């Protein structure tokens, strides 16, 4: 440990800290990935790739870790920036590409663990999770429900995000959402609050990409944070199809 | 403004407009700094921040501060951080200490709180005291590591002094304890909580409760959501009751 990660002692013992300092973690995905990274980072999980191609707009400074300032500059630009300044011996890796058929493999190799924050109309979201299972890299699939943090981690050797997609028609994160509520009310837990909204989004005259609060980007912030944590302690998680869903309401 | 444009069906255009000027009175910017910036993004633009501390080391494994801000005062350093996400923002700082003389006229003029003071400081008790005579309900959040913990004392409410005894002193690890034991009672024990507990009275030398990342993280987005409830007047848990949120729910 250092001094800086004194408040940590008890929850972590100097081993663990020491194992998550040089944790290769792969993120893909600078929006909400820039909250999960602030937490894991100051966490202690210090050794992170950061992969994004797009840039800061306005529309992100409601849930995402950018400041006016950083408007019009590669996300992975200033999340470095950011990062770094809170730690300066932290080892932030970034890549301002897209990822594509040919380039994802070579970015993955190397990393223990990976987290898909990928948009879903770029090539490689389905791609990606495939390469990592194959290398025995588990995947975390962060969702910000609004009022609610959504992960779901897809294991080396068990279903992929495959398993809700049908063989044909295009998969997006109203798919993953629409099977968790119907997961949650299929177990007499129905979420009204989450099917409030994805009716409402449905029913949307317009097409829009869906909304977002900083309030799930926090708190799926804080899930990844303790899922990367036992999955480098090697403690047990659930994983796809079963999920994690956190919301004040529950 | 296309700053709140992915805030849309989750909150209409007269609710963005009324947390605006919602006047948050925050009491504590350790914990408070993280809860700062997600209330900030979601759309409460009229934030009162009370602090006497400077930002150290320690803070940075939880806290909203950065390398450049340690040996600076937390509310210099967190306005800073504010400004520079929303720079038409109403962060109205002051570097001083509450106290029984001058908790009230801080207070005055908010229409909901948030506590997050020591209990080493003179005025934790009466700071909520004081806001139940005026109607503003207090939030209180904790930092259990891998879980967040919010309870609101409503002022028509039951206060924290009814799991205090008048003998000892009062801190944040009678709460824990509170709320442990009334998971366990009511049959959801908490064993990870119980076991943190446990490990930290053991402790031979007296120092602080450790803190994650995650609780912050988790306790920011839990305040946010009450605060969004109380501006626009839907229903919340009042303390004796509170909320808990972790990774299992
Ligand atoms: C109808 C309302 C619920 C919509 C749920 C979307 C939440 C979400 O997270 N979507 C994406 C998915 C791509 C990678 C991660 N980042 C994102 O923004
Ligand atoms: C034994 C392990 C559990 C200890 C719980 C401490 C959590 C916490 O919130 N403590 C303080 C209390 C003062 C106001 C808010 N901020 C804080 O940091």
């Amino acid at each position: 440990m250092k001094h800086r990660y004194s408040r940590n002692r008890l929850y972590l013992n100097p081993k663990e800290q020491e194992l998550i300092k040089d944790y290769p973690i792969l993120l893909g995905g600078a929006g909400i990935g820039s909250i999960i990274a602030e937490c894991a980072l100051r966490f202690g999980f210090e050794n992170i790739t950061i992969v994004d191609g797009d840039h800061v707009e306005n529309s992100n400074l409601n849930r995402q870790n950018y400041t006016e300032g950083d408007v019009s500059v590669n996300k992975v630009e200033a999340i470095k920036a950011r990062l770094k300044s809170i730690n300066s011996k932290a080892n932030i890796k970034i890549h301002n590409c897209f990822l594509t058929s040919d380039n994802v493999e070579e970015y993955i190799k190397g990393h223990k663990v990976a987290i898909n924050a990928l948009d879903f109309s770029s090539e490689v979201p389905l791609l990606f999770d495939e390469i990592c299972q194959k290398m025995d890299i588990p995947v975390l699939h962060p969702y910000n429900l609004g009022w609610g943090g959504l992960v779901t981690i897809i294991s080396p050797k068990g279903l992929s995000l495959n398993s809700i997609a049908k063989k044909g028609e295009k998969f997006n994160e109203l798919n993953v959402v629409e099977y968790v509520s119907s997961y949650m009310r299929f177990w007499g837990k129905p979420q009204e609050w989450l099917e409030d909204i994805i009716y409402k989004f449905k029913n949307e005259r317009e097409k829009l990409s869906p909304p977002q609060l900083s309030v799930g980007s926090w708190v799926v912030a804080g899930m990844c944070t303790h899922i990367l944590f036992n999955i480098a302690t090697q403690r047990e998680i659930k994983s796809f199809p079963e999920f994690y869903l956190s919301s004040l309401e529950g």
